[PDB]
């Protein structure tokens, strides 16, 4: 139970994955090669095309109701379960790789066919292009109207160009995740506003011979540039062909009904490879995002040379910022998304949340972090690392936040969702890379040392462990 962070800890723990770095082995991705489980000192450069589909409608399903009650959540649930089951049916059926269903936003790749054959990059656009209106035509038919669940309403980014493939750092360390450009870019273009459709990067229209757009997130694709997509990529699947085996895959096996129970302290046990509708886990906690800022970009700039001390930097950083959640303070680091760590705090009982000190020690787990991540950029560049510009965005929110793994066996993915989650998030994309957010429901739950530290703005700059502690005295 013990919470609290330490020099001399972090530094040993942050040499010693300097030393299992020494060593990086990076590979072009090419045919009859494989991304799961890939080791620590390997990465691989993947030309692909990214397809980030978000769907939008999320955020209105956990706000139907002014209170965020337990059957708010159990339809959100059921309607992210509901989307993804056919999202990843669409995805297995054309031979596309799920990365990730992070929130809304779920991150597919399409690697095939390989640049052996002439014309690839363009194939895999057009083949991206027919699977994202293959998505929008199907989860228009994957609610249901009995259960109070709405049809998916979605707008797609899609972006080409090379990314580094390492492990995703969790379940195993068998999926792989993609850091770079093009899944980042994809990203944005499906979350800019709130007009559906499907919408490409000036690098993805290119490779499918449309004019560049002076601003892209407003140029959705035409019918008639989309059927041209299908016509060349020829699917040979169809909308009616996935809703029958949707329809078919619930009746045979039904999501059933979801079951909330508190994890029993401290958050760090709770065992999310484990969880399922039926034992799903949810309680009143802080979300917490700590976002490595400058990371794409300095991924780009190193794409092809000096790539390996991006692998070193990333496995530093990213191992040492789980720790300090988990380890020090006793938390539990949900995914990484990208570059990203999304984490969970909670102070309290078996019974019940301490809001108040769960804000208190959300805010000291914030400065822990940034110390770590300066001690690491320090230790990082005494061994002779390169680490570019990188900074350290944080942003944190309270309330109430379900756990569970969503979809049909052997093709589920862990979901933590919450207002709390969506909010955190937001504040941490507010900050720069010395600032530390904080979200207008954990400041009005926060002791007055809280509230005078993050102020007015609900943000401050330079929050370390040292000053966290100072100012919570
Ligand atoms: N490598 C990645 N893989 C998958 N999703 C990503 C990746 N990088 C970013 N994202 C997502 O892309 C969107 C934009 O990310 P973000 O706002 O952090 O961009 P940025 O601040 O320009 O990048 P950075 O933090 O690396 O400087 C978000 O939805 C985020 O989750
Ligand atoms: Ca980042
Ligand atoms: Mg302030
Ligand atoms: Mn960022
Ligand atoms: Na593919
Ligand atoms: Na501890
Ligand atoms: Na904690």
């Amino acid at each position: 139970m013990s919470k609290s962070w330490n020099h001399d800890r972090a530094a040993k723990h942050i040499d010693q994955k300097i030393a299992d770095v020494e060593e990086i082995t990076i590979k072009d991705y090419v045919r009859d090669m494989s991304l799961e489980s890939i080791p620590t000192s390997t990465a691989y450069r993947v030309d692909g095309v990214h397809m980030y589909a978000d769907i939008m409608n999320l955020e209105d399903m956990l706000n139907i109701t002014a209170v965020e009650g337990t059957e708010c959540h159990k339809r959100t649930l059921r309607f992210l379960d509901q989307h993804y089951r056919a999202v990843k049916r669409i995805l297995n059926k054309v031979d596309a790789r799920r990365v990730d269903f992070h929130s809304q936003r779920l991150h597919s790749l399409f690697t095939k066919p390989y640049n052996t054959e002439s014309g690839a990059e363009t194939k895999r656009v057009q083949r991206a292009v027919a699977t994202a209106q293959l998505i929008i035509d199907v989860l228009a038919e994957t609610g249901d109207d009995d259960e109070q669940i709405p049809a998916a309403k979605v707008r797609i980014g899609i972006d080409t160009g090379l990314a580094l493939a390492v492990n995703n750092g969790r379940s195993g360390y068998r999926e792989p995740l993609f850091l770079g450009d093009p899944a980042n870019h994809a990203a944005k273009l499906a979350s800019n506003n709130k007009a559906r459709g499907i919408y490409l990067t000036n690098n993805a229209r290119k490779a499918i011979g449309l004019a560049e757009s002076d601003e892209p997130e407003k140029s959705a694709l035409t019918a008639i540039e989309i059927k041209a997509c299908q016509d060349a990529a020829k699917l040979d699947v169809t909308s009616d062909e996935i809703v029958e085996e949707w329809r078919e895959d619930l009746k045979k096996n039904p999501i059933g009904g979801y079951q909330f129970s508190r994890q029993t302290p401290p958050l760090r046990d709770m065992d999310i490879y484990s969880l399922t509708p039926a034992n799903s886990k949810r309680q009143e906690m802080v979300s917490l995002y700590a976002d490595i800022d400058g990371f794409t970009a300095y991924v780009a700039d190193h794409i092809n040379e000096k790539t390996d001390d991006v692998v070193r930097t990333l496995h530093v950083i990213r191992s040492e910022l789980e720790r300090v959640v988990t380890s020090d303070f006793e938390g539990r680091r949900v995914r990484f998304i990208g570059d990203c760590v999304q984490a969970l705090s909670c102070d309290g009982t078996a019974h019940t949340t301490d809001e108040e000190k769960s804000v208190s020690e959300a805010t000291r787990l914030a400065g822990a972090l940034r110390s770590s991540f300066n001690l690491a950029i320090e230790r990082l560049n005494a061994e002779g690392i390169e680490t570019g510009d990188l900074g350290l965005a944080i942003g944190f929110d309270l309330g109430p936040i379900a756990v569970t793994r969503l979809g049909a066996k052997g093709n589920r993915v862990r979901c933590a969702i919450g207002r709390s989650v969506i909010e955190s998030e937001k504040r941490q994309c507010a900050c720069s890379g010395v600032e530390t957010a904080i979200g207008q429901v954990a400041y009005d739950a926060a002791s007055k040392a809280v509230q005078n530290l993050f102020g007015k703005s609900r943000k401050t700059s330079h929050l370390d462990y040292n000053e966290a502690t100072e100012a919570l005295a």
